[PDB]
This record gives structure tokens, C-alpha cells and sequence, in this order.
């Protein structure tokens, strides 16, 4: 069965809620994969602790630059930037989880939650999963953006993987 994982997410170090994801290790295992290692911490670095840096809303939240809190860090379970595995999904609507990039073929660790459909992005950036439980908490954070991105509040306090 495709990994479900979840993020706890906190503002100003408050907690807020719960967002779950289910990962489509079925279509996309290799993205997949390394979303849900980051997520657990398994390999000795990932998501917990870090932030959500960009958050538009009408658009998308992003996150999980762990090394840089800005947008310009983040890094793969692979020990580079990876390719983009396959466009099969579709930027369908909200709660699609997708790949942030720079160009082809150089996925990370940052990733973006949609809050509306975003089918130019379609064959640019790799979906990967969607928003299980807590699409509500989403949209709570979504209201901590602006139109420039920047937040009015500054977390993934915890994050792991749910049977």
C-alpha cells in the first residue's frame, strides 16, 4: 500500500494541526521514496524542524528547504540533485504535493502543496502525492502568506510516517 506521512505543523512555535499525505509510491517510487525518508528521518537529515518559506495563497505552500529556510538548499536522499522520474500526474487541483525544481532534472527536498489547480506546471514539475487528512490546516497556513510569498508567521514541528 502507498506510504501515508504526516506533518505537524506549527506557527510561531504554536501548534496549529495535522497534515497527512498519501505518497503514489505506485507511479512515482523513486520521488516517492525520498519524500517519505526525509519525512521519517531515516537517513539522518529530513523535513522535521524545518519551515514553510513561500506561501501564496490562491496558489501553493512550499517548503522543505532543511538547509536553507529560504528556497536555494534542500537536498535528495540520492547524494545529488535527481531527475525527474516521470510526468504522469497531473496538477489537478488542491492538495496535490509536487516537486519545487530549478530546471530539468534537478529535484531536491523542497516540494509544494497546491491550494488551486495548477495545470501549467503539468510535465515541469513531478506529482508525487496528495493531501490525505488536513487539507484545513492547509488552508490555515495559507492564510500566514501574502502575495510575495513571504509569511506573516514563521514549522513542521514533527513529521513521520502513519501506518
Amino acid at each position: 500500500v502507498n506510504p501515508t506521512v504526516f506533518f505537524d505543523i506549527a506557527v510561531d512555535g504554536e501548534p496549529l494541526g495535522r497534515v497527512s499525505f498519501e505518497l503514489f509510491a505506485d507511479k512515482v517510487p523513486k520521488t516517492a521514496e525520498n519524500f517519505r525518508a526525509l519525512s521519517t528521518g531515516e537517513k539522518g537529515f529530513g523535513y522535521k524542524g524545518s519551515c514553510f518559506h513561500r506561501i501564496i495563497p490562491g496558489f501553493m505552500c512550499q517548503g522543505g528547504d532543511f538547509t536553507r529556510h529560504n528556497g536555494t538548499g534542500g537536498k535528495s536522499i540520492y547524494g545529488e540533485k535527481f531527475e525527474d522520474e516521470n510526468f504522469i500526474l497531473k496538477h489537478t487541483g488542491p492538495g496535490i504535493l509536487s516537486m519545487a525544481n530549478a530546471g530539468p532534472n534537478t529535484n531536491g527536498s523542497q516540494f509544494f502543496i497546491c491550494t488551486a489547480k495548477t495545470e501549467w506546471l503539468d510535465g515541469k514539475h513531478v506529482v508525487f502525492g496528495k493531501v490525505k487528512e488536513g487539507m484545513n490546516i492547509v488552508e490555515a497556513m495559507e492564510r500566514f502568506g501574502s502575495r510575495n510569498g513571504k509569511t506573516s508567521k514563521k514549522t513542521i514541528a514533527d513529521c513521520g510516517q502513519l501506518e
